[PDB]
């Protein structure tokens, strides 16, 4: 009813420090969504300025 991806599973609730997470339920595949401002493989760091 909302779309085709139910936010994220209950186990991988944390796939990235600073960055949302989506889940292709059509092909089961968790991913990360970093917001403009964070940096690092796991967005663990922060863009000093922007």
């Amino acid at each position: 009813v909302v779309s085709h991806f139910n936010d994220c599973p209950d186990s991988h609730t944390q796939f990235c420090f600073h960055g949302t997470c989506r889940f292709l339920v059509q092909e089961d595949k968790p991913a990360c969504v970093c917001h403009s401002g964070y940096v690092g493989a796991r967005c663990e760091h922060a863009d000093l300025l922007a």
